[PDB]
């Protein structure tokens, strides 16, 4: 009833490390992880614990910062854009499922606003770093 967590490691997959991806782990996610509103996003949503029957009917691609952190540590992404998409998927799922003004929505918007501030300091070019 609770689907398995999303994939965090996969053999024979396009994988590498870039200066932008390192910045996503060492600076961006590091700042968002220690936010006061971060804990509801540090692990996948437990739909049966929170009594959300129609969650996985609406949300087709669940995503959370715990999964993103593991994917960054395991070098699961091919470039930075693949990781930023996972953040935007996480935010959008909360916007899709919940009414505007709800508590969990306000917390997600605060994280996204901070996320976009830390993203503006990303290096201009994406250069490949050895693993
Ligand atoms: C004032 N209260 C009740 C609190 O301080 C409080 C005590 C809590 C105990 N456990 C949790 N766990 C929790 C863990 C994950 C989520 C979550 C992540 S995405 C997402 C989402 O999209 C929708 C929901 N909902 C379930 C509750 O509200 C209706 C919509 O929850 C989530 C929500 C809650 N939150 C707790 N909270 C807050 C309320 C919800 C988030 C934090």
């Amino acid at each position: 009833t609770n689907p398995p967590p999303p994939e965090t490691s996969n053999p024979n997959k396009p994988k590498r490390q870039t200066n932008q991806l390192q910045y996503l782990l060492r600076v961006v996610l590091k700042t968002l992880w220690k936010h006061q509103f971060a804990w509801p996003f540090q692990q996948p949503v437990d739909a049966v614990k929170l009594n959300l029957p129609d969650y996985y009917k609406i949300i087709k691609t669940p995503m959370d910062m715990g999964t993103i952190k593991k994917r960054l540590e395991n070098n699961y992404y091919w470039n930075a854009q693949e990781c930023i998409q996972d953040f935007n998927t996480m935010f959008t799922n909360c916007y899709i499922y919940n009414k505007p003004g709800d508590d969990i929505v306000l917390m997600a918007e605060a994280l996204e606003k901070l996320f976009l501030q830390k993203i503006n300091e990303l290096p201009t070019e994406e250069t490949e770093i050895m693993i």
